């Protein structure tokens, strides 16, 4: 139990999000990942906190980073992307974050897409889930962490 | 296409929400519906808008109100509650609101509850879905409408 | 057992159909509910009968009206709309209309839409089911009632 | 926690039951709803209590009545009829009645009927469930509430 | 795009319909296939058209006839009978009739029979579907073609 | 067709019920099987009848006893316990008791437990089913038999 | 209702059976279709009857031959082969044979093979079904027809 | 590998068959179990063999008897009745009878009854399965064993 | 076991393919069946073989042709079209072609179309399956047969 | 809570295991049940305990023995065999053994066999489950009981 | 949109394919991955192109390579091996390769193997799918890319 | 085929197990991974062997390590953790270890947890599976490998 003041918010991004804003804009929009990071920096600063913003295409690396967050961060905002639908491993890693606030974010409204995107393993552990609010959902995520970590 | 300045945001609440803050606090919290309304009034005022906040236990009345919103409001934030899981009628009413922003909100994280709560008919039409962020999710809802209606 | 001459045909319309001809024309067409009523009045008059045309967004009100029909009308043409897919209540009300001819009508061809529209509880009781014949299906409905009530 | 002496037993009846004893007697029998009420009044009086017997075809009205029962009655005997199979809303309304005894009754043996009648949302919350004991089941219901409220 | 005046309506009947009116009258009635043809000839004549009425027990022959209709007829009224539930081939044949009006007709109400009759491949392509209106459904079918071909 | 006066009510209890009142009291209560027998003896005597109360852990023995009931008893109150969910054999045995009233009883509310307990083969044949009314359900069972055997 | 003496037993064989005894002997054996016919002729003669033995690879032709049997034969022994699992059309043709005895035969034990062979449409109408008794099952078939036609 | 001459055929009957010919004649007929035994004794004698005919309502006893047959009989004709649908234990016992001919018999045509009767564990092991040929199916059973044991 | 030199490659085409290149070009392309035949003739000639190219809309006729191939051809390239999804009969016919190479071809990528097109009975027997390579897939088919027959 | 020193370990074996080592060796091996007992006696003696080894083919008898264990033994190693997959009765008996260590053993690796063997009712209650370790699994079972009873 | 002349074809191989030709030859054959590369190099050279042939056991590394291909290669031939069945992440990476030809290849015929191998996430995006043509499938893959990239 | 004396036992641990003994002790216990390693070292030494103990959060790395085991180790004891439920890749890597003994271990009893943990891909290949025996299951594993490798 670190506060926004003692430790950053870890913002994790799963596979293919490195290409945000360069494909399927109608689905993901035209902002890049760097735009999202900046949005997150600003949203956190307004509460007196900071962020640690990461993206990986590797499941295992996401898991390693969650383990790091348990010791060094005050909450996790995660867009696990494709692994949302397939990774029991990320679910179990988050389950080890006892007491740590987790908010799941999806840019697109997964409930309107293919049936296999309707389910998310992460949602079983996440305190909150935001879907289809575009990149603004990331801000919502930071804000909810601020309120819970508070 | 009314703006936050020309027309209020309709905030609809479904069945049993009149008892918010008086039962199952661990699930729904201890804020009342009146507390929620005030949060929404405040969030909207910051963007220069107003709200029209209603609650009903009757599916058909929620439908009538959605029809009204099509003509007189700039967006809908809706917590359909139990009707989320059963009402094709509310989905079809929302489907007539062509171009109108709709955000679905749930206080609890439905994905951690009984399987029949996992599915929502509204999610197929909603631009955004926020679940398990407590009453704070209503604020996110207002905020997303402001940005969309903008 | 009233005849077309002793009692009107009750035409019941379920939710959202009050907006017929103002949205999703490619699906529902551009005729209004008033245009449909007129079609029904004409079709019935050719057989010497009349109609009692109603629309509601409330499941329970549709049930009440079915009860009324049992005593005072010669048959029912019903477009239960969304409730087609959810209402066991309307099915059971129609099951009390022993001997009364019922025809179910759907403007759109439900079998080509979302899977949850594929099933109708009313179809289990209805004598006939007409789908995807546009508003002309209402005429077919009145005609079948005329032949059965005859 | 009101006793049979401080408050009546609310007996709720759902849709189409107003026609009890006038159709499908082989299924529902030939007693009317008024006959049932009388049975209930008698059963309760033997234990020193009273009843408040209601029937509605409207889901939302049943919900309102359940809310009223939480504040003013000592238990609920409910035959939700068709809404047994479809209403998550009634379930959640009953879930707010913390500590209040609920007994679910069905005149017919739903397990021998159509598959969609096999499931009941209410059963998940009801303390007891009686099916296929005819209208005598209502008496069993009053009796169990007397023993639990005791 | 032929009109009712330039080309007949093809009426296709699938397997076992050659025995119409000689078995299971309670299901299919006591009119024969020849009686149906006469009804269709009359309904079409009222609009200034003609019909080409055929029956076969062979899937492939139905398919051949559908091919013929694309070049020579103004619409198809089809009762595919058993092949309704099993023939992807007839579906695909109809899918080649781009722009040609197709109405699917069932004498019995399939939705009240065995579960395997509840689904029809043809319903995915057909403009309209009529079920359980007895042989009168064929007249409806001719009438809808007349209005679409018009 | 023996009456309560010519023949006893057979009360059958399935496996593990010999341990009633010694484990999982919160589920099954703290009354023992002997306590239940006494309740039954009393309920029956009030109507002028007697009971033959048995318990077995063997499926085939329960079947044997059902066959004996066909010839010598006036009705059966059965709590098949675990065999409720697995024994087609008991169902068929009961299906041979033509005209004999059968009431199924469960102490716990099976609908609230593991999904495999949600279904009962016996319910298909039983006239009435009582669940979740504790050992009082046995009295309800005796009483219904009295009214039916009457 | 023709007797074994007035009319032959029609023995129908579905697709690929023309190759019996030339492939997959371990499954279908090494007797040919001609061997089977001879077994059938002998089995029927012992009861004073005759057979009309046919094979086709065409569904519709099997349907035409069933129609013929209704007028001219005393019963049907049918091995529909692959069509067993797919042909609603053969089912409906047999359903028109009111009062005619039908026995379904399979050489192999279909219940031990692929799951799609586990189901047969014909079994819903057939009076008797024999599977896995090799070609001897045809004799069983003839015999049962003799006994029923008797 | 005993022959019909060295060892009897064991004919096993499952639960409730002791009441054959005294209930549901339309389903099971009016012959008794003794009548069936006599049929079997006769069929077997014609091939020079004998039978050992048993009935039990206990699964475990059927199992024990199957073990005995492995050492002392030349084949098994079995009608497992309700245990057909539930007993993996009988299947596994039959799976220990390496090389021994087993024929499964059902008097009724299970494929026309309740869905839970459609499946039989025994069918996976049985060489042949005869269903719906009435008690005559037992004779077919004896006859197949004679040909296989030969 | 005939070689490309002793016997032709049979190329079979199922229903509706006679219309290739005249409808749904975006799905099937604009080449005609005659174009495909020419591609096949060329591909085979390069390896020293010939082809026998056929199309039918009749399931049973495809079956007959497969039988012929077993005796007279060196392999089969087959596009069963709609029958891919429904014909157990074609599968079983192919199963009699022991040792004969079979390659299944689909012009469109069935895995991207309607769910009922995702499954093919032929795929269980075919040595190779080619889907969504347009008409070029037929050449891949000829080439694989050449390499296997070699 | 008896210790290995105060009470034996009950080793229960379900149906058909009396034939261990005489059939399907590749599956169950060639050791007999007597060989397993000796392995269990030895494993237990090393910890200072004893065993009470039993086998039955009767579900109810297994249940009775479980009841006996609750009072007189220190843990249960059970191989329910076929009943693993069907017996809710054995599960509930084990559920009465509050605090008593249970280990489930399977000789074969059920997860590689037929789908119906994949599931076990006992596994829900068992502390530990061992599958596919041959007879050695029984030793692992004794060992775990020793460590838990310790 | 690079041509075969401007950019190589990327050939990706998923997990365990580094062991090709050293295990399960009957399934995968005896050619090695180096043998496959050589076939690919030759097939491409005939069209004037080159290949970039890679193998990895890491999902994320496949994803990275697909990203690279979007910028630097003219098409992708991919055998995702096990990830075919589990990786939404590879699917989404391919989905970013707008306009890039993709062909999926499987050496074995997956439709004849375990059910979990029947489905592939890649098949939803791949232009073409080749299965069960052995390593020759890779050649087909290069050839199709050549024709599409052309 | 290396013996315990020629080569170590590879013990593989999947994701999140690095945190063993620091979270969810009631599920996984309070021993650490280092404690487990020491148990394994000891169990193996008693049979004259050694162990090579590894843990990774990366699927691909586990696969690489399995490849290494094929050439250098005498067996594999694996706890794939979350990848148990999702990784077809690990299954296939194990499938390449022809003849190598594999034991699957799970500390918790997965059959009592969430439904998605009930299935394991590794169980299809593993010689033995041990679940819910705590960290003692690793010792069982080493022992079974010793006996098989022997
Ligand atoms: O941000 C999203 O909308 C998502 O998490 C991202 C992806 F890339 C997809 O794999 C998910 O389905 C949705
Ligand atoms: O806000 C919620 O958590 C919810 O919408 C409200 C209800 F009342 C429930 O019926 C929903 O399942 C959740
Ligand atoms: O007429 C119709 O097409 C329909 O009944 C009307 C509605 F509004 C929908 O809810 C139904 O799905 C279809
Ligand atoms: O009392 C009953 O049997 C029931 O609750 C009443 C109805 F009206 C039906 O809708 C229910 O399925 C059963
Ligand atoms: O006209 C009909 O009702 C039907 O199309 C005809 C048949 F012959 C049956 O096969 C169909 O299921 C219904
Ligand atoms: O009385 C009961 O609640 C029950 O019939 C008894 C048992 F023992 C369980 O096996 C049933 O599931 C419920
Ligand atoms: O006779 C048989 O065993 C069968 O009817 C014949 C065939 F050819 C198969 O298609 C059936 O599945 C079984
Ligand atoms: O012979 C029979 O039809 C049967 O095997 C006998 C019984 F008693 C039933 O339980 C089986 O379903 C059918
Ligand atoms: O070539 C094809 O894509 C196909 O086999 C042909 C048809 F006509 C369709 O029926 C198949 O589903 C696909
Ligand atoms: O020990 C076994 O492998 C088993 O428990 C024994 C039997 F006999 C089978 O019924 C089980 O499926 C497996
Ligand atoms: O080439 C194949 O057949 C496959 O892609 C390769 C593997 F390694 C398997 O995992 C796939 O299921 C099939
Ligand atoms: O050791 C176990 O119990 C487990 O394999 C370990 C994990 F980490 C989970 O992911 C598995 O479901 C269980």
């Amino acid at each position: 139990p670190r506060s926004l003041a003692n430790a950053p918010i870890m913002i994790l991004n799963g596979p293919n999000l490195n290409l945000l804003g360069q494909r399927q804009p109608e689905i993901y929009g035209s902002d890049t990942l760097a735009d999202v990071e900046a949005l997150c920096v600003k949203a956190a600063a307004a509460h007196g906190g900071t962020v640690d913003f990461r993206q990986s295409n590797h499941e295992g690396e996401l898991v390693d980073w969650i383990h790091e967050a348990r010791l060094n961060h005050c909450g996790i905002v995660i867009n696990p992307a494709a692994y949302s639908h397939t990774s029991v491993a990320i679910l179990d890693a988050l389950n080890t974050c006892d007491g740590l606030p987790v908010v799941e974010v999806h840019i697109s409204n997964i409930h309107q897409r293919e049936p296999f995107r309707h389910h998310s393993y992460v949602s079983q552990r996440a305190d909150g889930v935001v879907a289809g609010c575009g990149v603004q959902g990331y801000v919502f995520g930071v804000e909810r962490i601020a309120a819970l970590a508070g």
